[PDB]
């Protein structure tokens, strides 16, 4: 009748939670219910993570769908792969091979490094934080040297007190007249970062900013003020998509009572993705089902030693790597390493009527534009 | 007391630095009760069960190691449950309670290095991973000093090492910071002699503290303008001593302790046992009854309360011994300060000791 999986959900993640539920009725069938179990938790806190998971095993979930960050994420990793329990997240993807994991996030690095030479790029700035990992930063080192790039690579994560060090930034960011920066961090010091441009200095319009993420378009964004900048980033959900369309027909028109973070015209991709594992999920289950192939009985401490891996577990993995279908954010399917495979990223510039689609990139490593 | 002992599979002259010490300082007021494991430090499942069977035993301080894939369950755990964890492990970035980090910090000498040989164009090989905080640390100073770096994270390979080197002679700069483990240093080291003309003008910076440590003097160089670091000073007679019962133990009762030096890690080991010594001989002292165990299970009861936990963190942060590393004494945090890193060049004669980097100030020719 029903099968149990698990919600390990960040605090604050409102949006990400509706999306969550308003998939849990968009893909219900009279076949099965989803029955999840939720856990509002600080995913940067590792303990705590490795508690909520303990929690859910304890409990029998076959599956669980929840988020991490670079500070977690070995823990669900290690865990889930030891247990041979399945994490469906989100987050950033993993560099290097992890069985158990399946990630709904499409790479960025390939679509970013073509977007730096279609741009003809070969001095610019390169402002990390390390919070989505810093395989990005990898990538961007190995290109500049075998391309040729003279780049200055700064882990702007660090920040305090003393807006003199913010401003010091800028200062030395025109020891070569850059202009040219790319933004690899959070939203916060990205607003903080290009204020003090606006602010503190000139020539404002003379920049040229590439936002590393895929949520360009999600509202927060746009707002900040580049002044006359060109600004460039990324989009993997697209609002002229047939399938998005509809969606965000019901969702623009949900009770923001009832589903906090809803009511709205766009939606971040993050809970774009979560609505996507939602419908995942269940075609995985239902291609288990279809096999006859038992759910399924102990399941006790999962710091249990010698630990004993559900037997069940490798052929759920198995469903949910297997399954393709048409999501929200476009193609969606995965390699043996649960990683994304054959999706497009559209590429964003900001123009005067608004965010332009100039073109896209495909998983074939291929840059294409538009007419 | 009951302290944990955490060790990565066949760590052996690490572990056996710790016998050598726990016995050459268990005089008089108490023997510890380590307790040991021998776990894969990679794996955050096994860590989180080592650390917590401990947690069990009702151990108020863990000794042990992490690696760039634990080191994250062991700072949660360690802060949430409020037991101490020594190391000899690489220091942390950002501040961590709850942590002594027994290593001193090396991003600081090696940027003084640089300035030293007044570098403004060099390569950097940088191995996944002792925390890469390092080649940030200095491509977070390559804006400021004007440096252009090369950055080439030496983590992957899989054949291509002639491909480095011989595109890095597209602008015939032949500058080089080979920062990685024992193993991927050897390995590229003679790839430079191999297909490698002209492999003598160039200058080699090992970014790690066991320049001596391990095999030096088992590479030709060729150039071989070689420089590095040292943390363990063997005209010392701490160390001499220490060597001379170390030069002279059993290979089968002590692996690994049986040479005329060691590698800074294990000294380190060492150092930590005399270090979590001094503490609780500081607790004692000033009458402070610490108690008190059978805490049940990490996930489902209590931290050691607090104000008891701070008790021994505090005592193990206030000591302020003399080592083999040289004097130790920690900061708020459990960072190591007050310490020196001596600068080492590559000779005809051998290695010497040229210089030495205050962790007060910075570099100073000898």
């Amino acid at each position: 009748n029903s099968i149990q999986i698990g919600g390990l959900f960040p605090r604050g993640a409102d949006q990400e939670y509706s999306a969550f539920r308003v998939g849990m009725v968009q893909f219900s069938t009279s076949e099965f219910r989803l029955t999840p179990h939720i856990d509002n938790l600080e995913v940067a806190n590792s303990f705590a993570v490795t508690n909520a998971f303990c929690s859910q095993f304890s409990r029998g979930v076959y599956a669980i769908f929840g988020f991490y960050d670079k500070k977690s994420v070995n823990t669900i990793t290690s865990f889930c792969g030891t247990l041979h329990v399945s994490f469906i997240t989100p987050s950033f993807p993993t560099d290097g091979t992890h069985p158990f994991v399946i990630q709904m996030r499409p790479d960025l690095k390939g679509a970013l490094l073509s977007l730096i030479e279609y741009y003809q790029w070969d001095k610019f700035a390169y402002l990390y934080d390390s919070d989505r990992g810093l395989s990005t930063l990898q990538a961007v080192l190995d290109s500049a040297a075998e391309k040729k790039w003279q780049v200055t690579a700064i882990n702007v994560g660090n920040i305090n007190n003393d807006d003199e060090t913010y401003r010091s930034l800028f200062q030395d960011l025109e020891l070569k007249k850059e202009r040219r920066v790319i933004l690899d961090c959070e939203r916060d010091k990205v607003n903080d970062i290009v204020d003090q441009v606006i602010t503190i200095g000139k020539h404002v319009k003379g920049y040229h900013y590439i936002i590393a993420n895929l949520g360009f378009t999600d509202g927060d964004l746009l707002k900040i003020q580049f002044g006359g900048a060109n600004v460039s980033g990324f989009q993997i959900v697209d609002y002229d998509d047939s399938l998005v369309s509809k969606f965000i027909e019901r969702w623009s028109t949900l009770e923001e009572k009832e589903y906090p973070g809803a009511h709205t015209a766009t939606i971040k991709y993050t809970s774009a993705l979560t609505y996507d594992a939602v419908q995942v999920m269940t075609e995985a289950f239902r291609n288990l089902r279809k096999q006859r192939i038992e759910i399924s009985g102990n399941a006790g401490d999962c710091l249990a030693n010698p630990a004993v891996p559900w037997g069940q577990g490798v052929e759920i993995e198995r469903a949910l790597k297997q399954v393709q279908v048409e999501g929200l954010s476009g193609n969606i399917k995965f390699d043996q390493n649960g990683k994304r495979i054959n999706y497009t990223i559209n590429i964003m510039e900001l123009k005067t009527n608004g965010p332009r689609k100039i073109g896209y990139w495909s998983e074939v490593d291929k840059m294409v534009v538009t007419l």
